């Protein structure tokens, strides 16, 4: 309640500035609460980020679970355009969130280890994918799929984020999505 | 002579800690000169760091222009990895100013700059060599040249620094190259 008037103030501060140039003031005034108040819900701005990162990753992260549970019916390149959306949408949405989480990962241990564990998590299931792929007879066995899958899902973060963030190099943000699809289908589908 | 020394100085102690834990007084003292000659030499330690950087990222740059006038005359997929193996290699060799110069990025405004024009320059260079492949009817007219070009850019810089730093997860290093050539081959030649 106070709890997500702090989280929606955090969140709007961070599209026009760095967590560095946000006070706690700057959250409690914003919240309409005290300093003291703050403290209640927060031991500091940076447990604040963390709790809005553990948000964005989870609907993520419950978005892809959906979809593997209620497959697309439509070609293998839809389908991977489907799962790739997942991210493209949910942190297309909180731009302000993903930039200073992934800022956050250099200066935070609890940051690194939130986003690294659901990378890993990530992988592992693009690894099962292109493993179940290849069992049916539809892709070759070219690369070990988990070094593949390790490899696409950092082009992912990487591409995701300089296109997100309006980054020199990037691929337009409206031009991502396909640009992304082209290199996962034809290095799964490919030898 | 006295500048190489402050540079070897920076380079050995970012193997064993961050850029934030070595004082201008550290540099000076390795280096074997007071913290006001050091100051003759460099207006801050940050301007070491952005020394180095600029020197592992130019002799990446010079050897991918020596390869780029010698082609290696072998089969496309080794041509390739070839070209990815001169950034494998030369910030293989410079693990410690690579991560530190990545790190560097978030904060400082001429590293930012410095690494945002050699990507738009190995960009460039990649579409050019992409769009050849196209001209002489050997790659077909996939993704705009340019898009693909930047988004593999960007997953191996992602791809190769996760492997050096040794995060999780990443590609270990003995076999990222290989992961990296399968991705470029595939997706440059496939449709
Ligand atoms: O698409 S499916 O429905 N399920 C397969 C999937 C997937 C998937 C996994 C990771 C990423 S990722 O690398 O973009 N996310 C990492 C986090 C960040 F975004 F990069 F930051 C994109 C897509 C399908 C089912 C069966 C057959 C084909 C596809
Ligand atoms: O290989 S060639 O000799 N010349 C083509 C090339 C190339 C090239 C460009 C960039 C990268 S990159 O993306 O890895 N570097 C970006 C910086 C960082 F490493 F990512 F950080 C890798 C390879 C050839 C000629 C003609 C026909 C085929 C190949």
């Amino acid at each position: 309640d106070r709890e997500l008037a702090i989280l929606a103030t955090a969140e709007n501060l961070l599209e026009d500035r760095p967590l560095a140039d946000i006070s706690v003031d700057d959250l409690a005034k914003g919240a309409g609460i005290s300093r003291p108040t703050f403290y209640f819900y927060f031991p500091s701005k940076e447990a604040v980020l963390l709790t809005l990162l553990d948000r964005v990753v989870n609907q993520a992260d419950m978005a892809l679970q959906t979809l593997a549970e209620n497959p697309a019916d439509t070609d293998r390149e839809n389908m991977w355009r489907t799962g790739i959306n997942v991210f493209f949408e949910t942190f297309g949405s909180h731009k302000a969130v993903t930039r200073a989480g992934q800022a956050a990962r250099a200066t935070s241990v609890e940051v690194a280890e939130l986003w690294s564990t659901f990378m890993q998590k990530w992988i592992a299931y693009t690894a099962a994918v292109i493993d179940a792929e290849r069992d049916r007879g539809a892709a070759p066995r070219t690369l070990p799929a988990h070094e593949l899958a390790t490899a696409l899902n950092l082009m992912n973060e990487r591409t995701l984020f300089a296109s997100f963030a309006g980054e020199q190099p990037s691929v337009p943000e409206a031009r991502v999505l396909d640009t992304l699809v082209h290199i996962w289908v034809t290095s799964i589908y490919g030898e």
